[PDB]
């Protein structure tokens, strides 16, 4: 097997550098309209219902009824508990409303009944709910559970896990350090390692002259003491 050197550590210490989560890359490509707060039981089903409110609809009407769900309260319980009017006038004026009114209502109840007010784990249960396609499913499967496919490594992943040591030995292209990535990493990570390393990479692990004198890996990153740059 594989298991890098004090990468558990390594990683709450990125997590935690990343803890403000202000990078370019991830604001452009992450979504928003989760409660940060929210227990991940209550996450997941806030992450399905904003894919329910998607379909042909502006990003920011579809965040906006999302942030008025989230000033109410969203969790299973406060939907069940909300007429269909009142829903109505909430996710209003998101595309095709009226059915999705029935749809969250209707699914939130399956959830409850069927699921102990979770999401379904699987693209083939996620399908079969009113107003949950396959282009849903996938993402859902991805963002909730973090099931992913492979690891997506571009250059900020394939430079961080270099300098970090996650491979048996140094890779040559980023492609060789998925295959590395993939021997070890808990699969309930591979998504969010995406998300987490290309926006580390972005605002500390730089591809030059990265903040090592303001990360804190300074003394875990093998290869911190040959990148820190007292003049810099
Ligand atoms: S100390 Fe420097 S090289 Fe090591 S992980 Fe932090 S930014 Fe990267």
């Amino acid at each position: 097997v594989w298991e890098p050197q004090d990468w558990q550590q390594q990683l709450v210490n990125i997590r935690a550098m990343r803890n403000k989560k202000d990078a370019p890359v991830d604001h452009l490509g992450t979504e928003h309209c989760y409660d940060s707060s929210a227990p991940p039981k209550v996450r997941r089903y806030q992450v399905l219902l904003s894919l329910m409110l998607s379909s042909q609809t502006k990003d920011q009407v579809t965040a906006g009824a999302m942030q008025r769900l989230r000033a109410r309260g969203l969790t299973v319980d406060s939907i069940l508990q909300t007429d269909d009017a009142t829903l109505g006038k909430l996710i209003y004026p998101v595309g095709f409303w009226r059915s999705k009114v029935k749809y969250i209502k209707q699914t939130s109840a399956i959830l409850q009944q069927h699921y102990g007010g979770d999401i379904p784990a699987s693209v083939a249960e996620l399908v079969a709910l009113p107003g949950v396609g396959p282009k849903m499913a996938h993402l859902a499967m991805a963002v909730a559970w973090g099931t992913v496919s492979g690891i997506a490594v571009d250059t900020h992943v394939h430079r961080i896990a270099n300098r970090l040591r996650w491979t048996k030995k140094a890779t040559k292209s980023p492609e060789e350090t998925r295959a590395a990535l993939e021997e070890w990493l808990p699969r309930e990570l591979w998504h969010e390692i995406n998300g987490l390393l290309v926006g580390f990479g972005q605002q500390t692990c730089l591809p030059v002259h990265p903040r090592c004198h303001a990360c804190l890996n300074q003394a875990l990153c093998p290869a911190a003491q040959g990148l820190e740059h007292h003049h810099h």
